[PDB]
């Protein structure tokens, strides 16, 4: 009764935690992890992990898959990655739970395709903390009132991704009550050439990447003298852990992929 | 087919923008205003005031009525006297649209019983702005997530009500979901008197008032390593006109007093 | 003894306020105007302005400063021009003040350079609202501590030119003490182009254009499991007029060009 | 020629990780710890810390003085001990770093009287982050130019004193420069009754007590038509551990005691 779960990236800074938190989960056992690094045999060789995590490592996701059989995986790993992960676990029987960012669109819909014609559950969560799933949503709703909004997104300066996966589905989110346009005067010129920041149909994004940061986002709409504004601040990592727990959890009761835990509280 | 307005407080900061607002609304005649200093017979007479504007004034509200009999009365005065003239329309057949804040729940409460006896329509709108009414609508919904609040409300230093309108308001509907709790460390002491708000059912209010401000807002949800938080910020007062547009409209369409415009945007 | 004024474009948002400003100035004596619209001999002969405002109106700077030598023009036209009118300005005898915003590095310095060889005073004011300037003054400072940087700025939707004046010049005031480098991950990639802003000098740069907004900046300075931001918000275009009342006065006093109020407060 | 450094509350929030700090620091040594409930003779008895922590323990701070005579004692422990803490080291020739907050004015100008007459190094940090301290010494400077500010703080709700320390030295040294007078309007009212916050010296002061949160503030300074803010935060209590091996390293050099760090930087 169980959930057998498997985990990508254990040394990461996600991917620790989340170590953790499914060891301590009683419902849950961590029956393996992926990595890409020579670490040793069982996770307790690593140093940051006791020695009762005797968790087998694999380098290698299809020897995993093959050995374990794992009921999920959780990927924390690149985005480098994400699309081979995800699609293997697809077609060999295993539901994915995907923190990873860095899918693109096409990737994406090929994914939510294979879930569908497998009947298998998938989760990709582009933010496990629930205030940020919040946000989401509520920006869906005030983009009715609100038509002219940006995202201004902000994370520590070691993450690889620009614009983050919160700020695309929150883009894609907004895209579907939006009407589609240009914001800013009609003749505008960036003298500095990327000033008004990336575009998603017509949205305009920006990416802070500093020290000290973890993950942030804002929202802001503007309208007659007026200014509404939706904000996030993720203050660690341990934000995250409820909705992982959640998503491994949720995913064994679906038979098709689900982007975002907007659709799912 | 006009909707007959009479405004309260018309030299008032709020008041002259919805004495042009009202004007320039084509459905609309302003029929006349109250003030409580002889500034002349006619608006016209004022300063800051067109000669186009022949609208008379009026000292004595209850003079103002039976003079002029207007479908809604747009109460924009002080605290001082917004139960009296809230009162006065409800018991002489006038719709009132009451902008003005700092009601006590007893008098709101008595003037809900009034138009409900009455079978007459009022307003009672804590904030005219758009993203006001939507903060205000996403705190109710987010309190069910959250339940650690806190209101920060910041206003001009001419306001004479702390805490504002939409702050009560804003903790009233929080209130009905919100668990009843004392928040902080059980045993924290307040060593400057003061330092911890005011407090609504267990939820703290702290107010800003400061030159350069008009009206703002935010909203703090505590969670676990997060916080969420919903804003708003009016830069003028002309934010606050399509909102009072729409309840002089609004309210010739019902036959009771509603509290907040989030009921029936 | 009183400062003989022009100014271009009048009619601009901030021109009008301006306009106001320097008739209601005591020691200030508006002599005339600068439009590229026929609206008549006189400024009374426009809408927003009174009757008393018998103002000449010109459409050629060069005809204006033959005609009418003030001591002092105060551009609020537009970026296409601001550079011609400085330089008409300074090899005709009149001190500019530019409000404008939109020069590029090359022409500042030209500017500079005739300033100097003509003995004559000439301010370029990216922001005329004090809490703008100390902020500027404030991120010199505050970059010796945090190299790490981001300027985010924030303007109504008309606004031409991105990034703005402010932005600019924070970034060179930064650029002074803050070593020369790239912040993020040096293989972070955009997945979507601009996402990560312009980039001066290695600091980041986001402009964000909406309907409501008037003028707005925020600078985050990233550390160790922190963050230190300097904001100021202008919440109208008054915030400006103190700004450029004292830049005339103070414009008298120089015989070279002074690029931003932050060295003379 | 190592700092011999004592701390009182070893397994606090900030005790544990200046544990480490201290045992990682190659100039310093832990020579002992005081906590008041009986956890071992060693530190190293506790979990959290590793076996190699061989650091005496005692429940009485007398005791630990004379059998140990620590160059330092750094106090994170509660409000409740700080004063009787600090007068014991401080004429007992030990020179205290106190990170606790909660002094009253009264207690901390005898301290300061205690260092004078012992000619021993004393340092009272409200805040050990560098940004904090930055914050903290700009509104001293931003105070010249808007007499009107108030101050918002907020932190964890395990927190024990309202308003905190930081915020009690930002008003005091915003009080040296900023003419004393209340804010807002003069006949304001509360009508729920502490709204307005506390009050120091006329600048008033609003507390904030979430989960989630660390340690937060934002000085907002009014003015025309707009608003100046100074904002910190602290994510982690990492973000303090380079302000804590500073101050045992700067109290070496003093003779007397220092109130903030704004001093010495
Ligand atoms: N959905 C959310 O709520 C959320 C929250 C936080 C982060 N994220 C996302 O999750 C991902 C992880 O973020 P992070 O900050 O944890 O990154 P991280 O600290 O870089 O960790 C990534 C881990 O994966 C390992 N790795 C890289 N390639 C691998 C492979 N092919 N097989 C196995 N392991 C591999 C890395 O090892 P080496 O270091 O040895 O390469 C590292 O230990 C990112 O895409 C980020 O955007 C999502
Ligand atoms: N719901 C919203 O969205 C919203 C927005 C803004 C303001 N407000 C509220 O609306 C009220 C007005 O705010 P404000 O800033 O406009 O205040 P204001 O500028 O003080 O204007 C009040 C006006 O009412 C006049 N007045 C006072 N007592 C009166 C009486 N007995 N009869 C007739 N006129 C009277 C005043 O004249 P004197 O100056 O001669 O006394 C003044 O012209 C406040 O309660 C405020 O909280 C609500
Ligand atoms: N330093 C600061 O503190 C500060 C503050 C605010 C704005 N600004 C800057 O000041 C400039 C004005 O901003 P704004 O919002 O006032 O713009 P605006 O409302 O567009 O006004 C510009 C005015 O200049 C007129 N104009 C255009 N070309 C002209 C020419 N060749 N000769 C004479 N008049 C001309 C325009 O008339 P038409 O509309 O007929 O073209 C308009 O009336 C912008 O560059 C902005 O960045 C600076
Ligand atoms: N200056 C700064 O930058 C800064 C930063 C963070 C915190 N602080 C301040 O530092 C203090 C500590 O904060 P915190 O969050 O670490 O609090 P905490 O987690 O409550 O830790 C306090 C520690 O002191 C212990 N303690 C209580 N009374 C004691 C006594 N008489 N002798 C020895 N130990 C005692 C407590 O043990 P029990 O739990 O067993 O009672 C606990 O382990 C607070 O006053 C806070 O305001 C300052
Ligand atoms: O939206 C995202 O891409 C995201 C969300 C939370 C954390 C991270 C991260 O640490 O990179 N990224
Ligand atoms: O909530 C309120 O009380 C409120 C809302 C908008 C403006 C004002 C005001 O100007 O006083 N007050
Ligand atoms: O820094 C700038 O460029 C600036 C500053 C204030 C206002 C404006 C504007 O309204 O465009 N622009
Ligand atoms: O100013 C203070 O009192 C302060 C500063 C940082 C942290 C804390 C805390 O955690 O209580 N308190």
């Amino acid at each position: 009764m169980m959930i057998r779960v498997a985990i990508g990236g254990p040394r990461g800074k996600m991917g620790q935690e989340a170590v953790h938190t499914v060891m301590n989960n009683e419902n849950m056992e961590l029956v393996a992890v992926l990595d890409h690094k020579d670490i040793g045999d069982l996770l307790s060789e690593s140093p940051n992990f006791p020695a009762s995590y005797e968790v087998p490592v694999f380098l290698n996701l299809e020897s995993l898959i093959v050995t374990i059989k794992p009921d999920v995986f959780l990927d924390l790993t690149t985005p480098h990655q994400v699309f081979e992960h995800t699609m293997l676990c697809l077609q060999n029987n295993v539901r994915p739970v995907i923190g990873t960012t860095g899918f693109t669109d096409e990737q994406l819909q090929q994914c939510t395709i294979l879930a569908e014609v497998n009947k298998l559950g998938c989760i990709v969560a582009p933010n496990f903390a629930i205030g940020a799933v919040l946000m989401m949503k509520f920006a869906s709703l005030a983009a009715a009132y609100f038509p002219d909004v940006e995202i201004i997104e902000m994370h520590h300066d070691q993450k690889l991704d620009a614009p983050s996966g919160t700020a695309y589905k929150t883009a894609q989110m907004i895209a579907e009550v939006r009407p589609s346009h240009k914001q800013g005067h009609p003749n505008e010129k960036e003298t500095l050439e990327g000033a008004r920041g990336a575009s998603y149909d017509g949205i305009p994004i920006h990416s802070v990447r500093l020290p000290g940061l973890i993950a942030h986002q804002q929202i802001l709409f503007g309208g007659e003298g007026q200014l509404f504004t939706l904000r996030h601040d993720s203050y660690n990592r341990q934000s995250f852990m409820s909705g992982v727990t959640f998503s491994i959890n949720q995913v064994m009761e679906i038979k098709e992929l689900v982007y975002g835990l907007e659709n799912i509280l």
